RNA sequence: GAUGAGACGCGUUUUAGAGCUAGAAAUAGCAAGUUAAAAUAAGGCUAGUCCGUUAUCAACUUGAAAAAGUGGCACCGAGUCGGUGCUU
DNA sequence: CGTGATTCCAGCGTCTCAAAGTCTACATA
DNA sequence: TATGTAGACTTATATTGGAATCACG
């Protein structure tokens, strides 16, 4: 058997798997066609990419749920609310409630009169009149205290609970006052009558303005202080005014309180608060409060309601009202202007509904913006509009009742109309009064929060649990749900367990158990050194237990002073110690030690280890819950163990925020030999002190292997289960899912035997306006006046070379001289650090200059007297941030330190391994699912190698020995990509053994810097162990080192390993045989077939018509009269091979088409496909000839001609344009399709090419035509193209190469699009017929492709 | 970063808002114009203040199904694989 | 009168939860 | 009066299929 390795390429669309051997060339193997097809054999190279649609988030079923939920719950409050109604209604009217039921219908499927409120045309005619608006209604309900008709209270009631407002507002503030002005005035007063000896002048301040601004609280609390001169905003009046702003101002200085009067009217205890205050300083003050909360309630109310009548106790039906009036009269105005002024528009302005004018504000679509917009300049045109032009501007101009700013109305308006109307109806109904609280609470309900969907399980998203089996009500779900439980489970399910220990709950951030590993874990490491002492000693177990008992439990925070002299002076009687670790400050410390010490008042309570458990117990309820009565109903447990003192001073204590290590990763697990757990460790571990990283990092402790134990696939029961639990996009998931099943489809493939080694590749998944405030920045903390003589725009700055340029403020980085813009493309863009040892393109890695020649040295840095010239100009530059202090490191590098063997150690990391961990996941998925064999130590046996590789050495790769990519060719550029990746990894880990430490999991690990780094100048690879004294890592391909000097360092032709002497590289036919693998024009290109689902068509209610193609909103709901759904999307289509009835002949006339099965009838069909088929009108069906074509199934036709099922009658071109590498490569020149990089001499040979290679260009487009001519069949739109082509013959290459790559999505795999070819737009050309798939092959493609069935679709039947 | 929940305001739609006069009618002219109720993905069985737009995957065989099983190799070339040898 | 070509058109805004960053003014040494 | 700290305000686009329309030989 031939050895082989798998290299795969990962991306959010893409998966790319190649197939390589010993000689860097993909084989090819006969594959077996199963299938009537005559064809039996076939032959496919093992490179190849799939295409499948990208994961789609889960956010647009969240929202489209939650939307089903409250417009069930809506209705079921409605549903409620008819209850309370129907013994009294059905007193009163027998068939109102199903008059209201059945309004939707038309009059002719009705069961009762059509007239909805009162079953008669003259009632509705008299309350429509008497009552234009439902608001109308509520307002004289609200007022008036005479008796009326249950049937318009019950409507008021309905209009009022199913549109409730919005519930963010906290506290109360039911009573309906909100001139801001006046109740400023009056809390004025109240001070002022309270303290009469300091009164404050509160003439010519404008309260409204600053109170109701659209600002911050404090900061409309430090304006309105601002115009009070001899009063602060700490002053008494400045805390009343904060806590009518809604902050929480202390009172205990301003009455000299000994109790910290902190109150907050969003609080609960607030009530309380206030009273423990009047407690104090007696009740003379309550008034005051009083005052304050009125204005902060009239501050609430602020600007959504606005009007100002006395007389209405309702203040929100009036507004509505007073608007309503408003654009009556302004009707009636704009009319009568209109018909003397513009009689010609009328008919426009107020009957066209498909124009932005009234009729379309009022019938049409047009939003109150597009009619404003529509409407302003008539308005300015005409004369008598100022008023109307300035409600224009006000947005208050023919506004309706219903808006889109209502979202700001607060319930407490809602619940206040809603009472108003009890207490005045209650005296003429007893089941109101009886049911005026369970109405009250039916409108005020809302499921919190923190209980969660009241769904006793039966679900993936419901964690509620109950106190009692019964229907849950809002009148009783406080005594039928365990809200407590629950809202325990709530915070425990979304709050990430232990990363450690995925099984083991997180400790809180402030419980003692983690604040005593904080404290031990860095004090493992304290050092003291005296003058007896010889050597530091670390701090021993009875050492550590002393400081702790002296200073960390005696003081909240202990300072490396307290350390020294407190314990070391007071009890070692040491006159002189050095402290290792932290100096001055020890950021651990025991804050709830001293916290529960000062509340409890009992030492000896904490310090018992008995109590250790109740504490956190405690601690864990102080940070689970916020809710002052969920802690008290928790922390009741300990009632008898506390003062009830002790127990309210514990309620206002609360925390928040998680640690991140779980309780038995700390006191849990013990080490099999020692029998001590980690803090055990901790508090003693004799003279080593391991502290918790050396802990779990020991490989003579049990810790670290429990640690693999436990962690290892914790959620392994499968496959799909173990990725989907990963951190990572959906898309991202369901890549790492494909490449793994391409994985063990390619094992399959290769005859069963694994691979060598499988490298893994995953994709990397405004900035002018940054470049631009930057640039200002140093400029004017510079002082130059660049700007002023070249002035620039931000998109400019996108150009390297300009951006640079301005970052240089005009000077040369290595020259103390100016540079030219007009100049830039003769200046030299230089790396500071050269590419021997670091390949990269950041900016900081970037120095634009006259000529790097003049960058000194150039061997080890730029040369100390380019330091010397000009490291003043660097720092000045460094200082304006025009560059980054690692950029000015690196430019002083010449003496700021030595050239470091550490810092080449660290570029060769840095480019080397990958900063992602999900590409780690996939690299631990991938060895566990191919090494499962264990050798006579019980190891696991490391068959299968598995590399990760990051972008930058593919791309690398591929610019220096010119195998370009162009991704808008085709999609052959995954392949390559992966098979690149293969190619490289592979050569990386036969060069340099050692490497596989930093590109394999677990097993071989790191040594040291020393032993990588080699000596200066040449050294022999394979005699000495040193590998590399240049920090490069894949020079060893190219045929010459290069040297930021210009200087050449020639190799051999063959590149082979040094210790073992196999050849790795060949540089006369391994370049060769990459460019033969590239050149192959078949390649398996095979999209994932995905049955489609989502939504079961386009949202869009559309209006009644006389057509088909509707689909009903309701089963009973004829399209023809009520209108309904359109464009049902087809989940997948179904071949079916019936007869039907020819007419009027009557004949069963055989036919074969595409039925295509939407997602609604998709259970049905499924259920029954024979009974679906007869009621879609088929009969006798083949039911052994059904064939299922979900979405891009693939089908072939003459010349080798491909589509793609996209629909059941629409068709997509499924054909791959596999291009020349040579003509890959001249669009990729001539097109400037990246960066012109690279030395100019190179360009210039780059150019060369391009201009001798032109007529490429004409032979680029005359294949095109003939793939269409072959492919798309799209007549016109070939004509088009070769029109504008030889329209343009005359613009300069770059711009037509740059069209011809925008030009090649004419015949790109998928659906066709619109392309513009210059200015010239082509429209995608539609297959708007499945007829001749039905006679074409049908070709099921494996994830590979690899394996394929070919049925002739013509030869059935 | 990945999820998950509780709320709102809309939008859309049919019917209700006797639209009128002069026309034989078509048509003309005129008046009014904001609101309401209902559904908001077909519905299902588990009858829930539940759930239905994320995740799954080619075909066949075995199977209800979670799933397993089902295809020679080398060689030269290369327009989306063509042929040769070997095995067979 | 099928048939190719042309055109439009698609449901959408807010808040809360729960998170840290950062100032800040009353204790605190 | 120079810090510690507890609190509290602040921050956290196009795609593509369907349907209609529209010319049209």
């Amino acid at each position: 058997d031939k050895k082989y390795s798998i290299g795969l390429a990962i991306g959010t669309n893409s998966v790319g798997w190649a197939v390589i051997t010993d000689e860097y060339k993909v084989p090819s193997k006969k594959f077996k066609v199963l299938g009537n097809t005559d064809r039996h054999s076939i032959k496919k190279n093992l490179i190849g990419a799939l295409l499948f649609d990208s994961g789609e988030t889960a956010e647009a079923t969240r929202l489209k749920r939650t939307a089903r939920r409250r417009y069930t719950r809506r209705k079921n409050r409605i549903c409620y609310l008819q209850e309370i109604f129907s013994n009294e209604m059905a007193k009163v009217d027998d068939s109102f409630f199903h008059r209201l039921e059945e309004s939707f219908l038309v009059e002719e499927d009705k069961k009762h009169e059509r007239h909805p409120i009162f079953g008669n045309i003259v009632d509705e005619v008299a309350y429509h009149e008497k009552y234009p608006t439902i608001y109308h209604l509520r307002k004289k309900l609200v007022d008036s205290t005479d008796k009326a008709d249950l049937r318009l209270i019950y409507l008021a009631l309905a209009h009022m609970i199913k549109f409730r407002g919005h519930f963010l507002i906290e506290g109360d503030l039911n009573p309906d006052n909100s001139d801001v002005d006046k109740l400023f005035i009056q809390l004025v007063q109240t001070y002022n009558q309270l303290f009469e000896e300091n009164p404050i002048n509160a003439s010519g301040v404008d309260a409204k303005a600053i109170l109701s601004a659209r600002l911050s609280k404090s900061r409309r609390l430090e304006n309105l202080i601002a115009q009070l001169p001899g009063e602060k905003k700490n002053g008494l009046f400045g805390n009343l005014i904060a806590l009518s702003l809604g902050l929480t101002p202390n009172f205990k200085s301003n009455f000299d309180l000994a109790e910290d009067a902190k109150l907050q009217l969003s609080k609960d205890t607030y009530d309380d608060d206030l009273d423990n205050l009047l407690a104090q300083i007696g009740d003379q003050y309550a008034d005051l409060f009083l005052a304050a909360k009125n204005l902060s309630d009239a501050i609430l109310l602020s600007d959504i309601l606005r009007v100002n009548t006395e007389i209405t106790k309702a203040p929100l039906s009036a507004s509505m009202i007073k608007r309503y009036d408003e654009h009556h009269q302004d009707l009636t105005l704009l009319k009568a202007l209109v018909r003397q002024q513009l009689p010609e528009k009328y008919k426009e302005i107020f009957f066209d509904q498909s124009k932005n004018g009234y009729a379309g504000y009022i019938d049409g679509g047009a939003s109150q913006e597009e009619f404003y917009k529509f409407i302003k300049p008539i308005l300015e045109k005409m004369d008598g509009t100022e008023e109307l032009l300035v409600k224009l501007n006000r947005e208050d101009l023919l506004r309706k009742q219903r808006t889109f700013d209502n979202g700001s109305i607060p319930h407490q308006i809602h619940l206040g109309e809603l009472h108003a109307i009890l207490r005045r109806q209650e005296d003429f109904y007893p089941f109101l009064k009886d049911n005026r609280e369970k109405i009250e609470k039916i409108l005020t309900f809302r499921i919190p929060y923190y209980v969660g969907p009241l769904a006793r399980g039966n679900s993936r998203f419901a964690w509620m649990t109950r106190k009692s089996e019964e229907t849950i009500t809002p009148w009783n779900f406080e005594e039928v749900v365990d809200k407590g439980a629950s809202a325990q489970s709530f915070i425990e399910r979304m709050t990430n367990f232990d990363k450690n220990l995925p099984n083991e709950k997180v400790l809180p951030k402030h419980s003692l158990l983690y604040e005593y590993f904080t404290v031990y874990n860095e004090l493992t490491k304290v050092k003291y050194v005296t003058e007896g002492m010889r050597k530091p000693a670390f701090l021993s177990g009875e050492q550590k237990k002393a400081i702790v008992d002296l200073l960390f439990k005696t003081n909240r925070k202990v300072t490396v002073k307290q350390l020294k002299e407190d314990y070391f002076k007071k009890i070692e009687c040491f006159d002189s110690v050095e402290i290792s670790g932290v100096e001055d400050r020890f950021n651990a410390s025991l804050g709830t030690y001293h916290d529960l010490l000062k509340i409890i008042k009992d030492k000896d309570f904490l310090d018992n280890e008995e109590n250790e458990d109740i504490l956190e117990d405690i601690v864990l309820t102080l940070t689970l819950f916020e809710d002052r009565e969920m802690i008290e109903e928790r922390l009741k447990t300990y009632a008898h163990l506390f003062d009830d003192k002790v127990m309210k001073q514990l309620k206002r204590r609360r925390y928040t925020g998680w640690g991140r290590l779980s309780r038995k990763l700390i006191n849990g697990i013990r080490d099999k030999q020692s029998g001590k757990t980690i803090l055990d460790f901790l508090k003693s571990d004799g003279f080593a002190n391991r502290n918790f990283m050396q802990l779990i990092h020991d490989d003579s402790l049990t810790f670290k292997e429990d640690i693999q134990k436990a962690q290892v696939s914790g959620q392994g029961d499968s496959l799909h289960e173990h990725i989907a639990n990963l951190a990572g996009s959906p898309a991202i998931k369901k890549g790492i899912l494909q490449t793994v099943k391409v994985v063990d489809e390619l094992v399959k493939v290769m005859g069963r035997h694994k691979p060598e080694n499988i490298v893994i590749e995953m994709a990397r998944e405004k900035n002018s306006r940054e470049r631009m405030k930057r640039i200002e920045e140093g400029i004017k903390e510079l002082g130059s006046q660049i700007l002023k003589e070249h002035p620039v725009e931000n998109t400019q700055l996108q150009n390297e070379k300009l951006y640079l340029y301005y970052l240089q403020n005009g000077r040369d980085m290595y020259v103390d001289q100016e540079l030219d813009i007009n100049r830039l493309s003769d200046y030299d863009v230089d790396a500071i650090v050269p590419q021997s040892f670091l390949k990269d393109d950041s900016i900081d890695n970037k120095v634009l200059t006259r000529s790097d020649k003049n960058r000194g040295k150039s061997d080890n840095v730029p040369s100390e007297e380019v330091v010397k010239k000009m490291k003043n100009y660097w720092r000045q530059l460094l200082n304006a941030k025009l560059i980054t202090q690692r950029k000015f490191d690196n430019l002083t590098k010449a003496e700021r330190g030595g050239l470091s063997e550490l810092d080449k150690a660290g570029f060769i990391k840095r480019q080397l391994v990958e900063t992602r961990q999900i590409t780690k996941h996939v690299a631990q998925i991938l060895d566990s699912r191919m090494n499962t064999k264990y050798d006579e130590n019980d190891k696991l046996i490391r068959e299968v190698k598995v590399i990760t590789l990051k972008s930058k050495l593919v791309s690398d790769f591929r610019k220096d020995f010119q195998f370009y990519k162009v991704r808008e060719i085709n999609n052959y550029h995954h392949a390559h990509d992966a098979y690149l990746n293969a190619v490289v990894g592979t050569a990386l880990i036969k060069k340099y053994p050692k490497l596989e430490s930093e590109f394999v999991y677990g097993d071989y690990k790191v040594y040291d810097v020393r032993k990588m780094i080699a000596k200066s100048e040449q050294e022999i690879g394979k005699a000495t162990a040193k590998y590399f004294f240049y920090s490069n890592i894949m020079n060893f391909f190219k045929t010459e080192i290069t040297l930021a000097n210009g200087e050449i360092r020639k190799r051999p032709l063959i590149e082979t390993n040094g210790e073992t002497g196999e050849i790795v590289w060949d540089k006369g036919r391994d370049f060769a045989t990459v460019r033969k693998v590239l050149s192959m024009p078949q390649v398996n290109i095979v999209k994932k077939t995905e049955v489609q689902t989502g939504g079961f068509s386009k949202e869009s209610i559309l209006p009644k018509r006389n057509s088909d193609k509707l689909i009903a909103r309701k089963k009973d709901w004829d399209p023809k009269k009520y209108g309904g759904f359109d464009s049902p999307t087809v989940a997948y289509s179904v071949l079916v091979v019936a007869k039907v009835e020819k007419g009027k002949s009557k004949k069963l006339k055989s036919v074969k088409e595409l039925l295509g099965i939407t997602i609604m009838e998709r259970s049905s069909f499924e259920k029954n496909p024979i009974d679906f088929l007869e009621a879609k009108g088929y009969k006798e069906v083949k039911k052994d000839l059904i064939i299922k074509l979900p979405k891009y199934s693939l089908f072939e036709l003459e010349n080798g001609r491909k589509r793609m099922l996209a629909s059941a009658g629409e068709l997509q071109k499924g054909n791959e344009l596999a291009l020349p590498s040579k003509y890959v490569n001249f669009l990729y020149l001539a097109s400037h399709y990246e960066k012109l990089k690279g030395s100019p001499e190179d360009n210039e040979q780059k150019q060369l090419f391009v201009e001798q290679h032109k007529h490429y260009l004409d032979e680029i487009i005359e294949q095109i035509s003939e793939f269409s001519k072959r492919v798309i069949l799209a007549d016109a739109n070939l004509d088009k193209v070769l029109s504008a082509y030889n329209k343009h013959r005359d613009k300069p290459i770059r711009e037509q190469a740059e069209n011809i790559i925008h030009l090649f999505t004419l015949t790109n795999l998928g659906a066709p699009a619109a392309f513009k070819y210059f200015d010239t737009t082509i429209d995608r050309k539609r297959y708007t017929s499945t007829k001749e798939v039905l006679d074409a092959t049908l070709i099921h493609q494996s994830i590979t492709g690899l394996y394929e069935t070919r049925i002739d679709l013509s030869q059935l039947g």
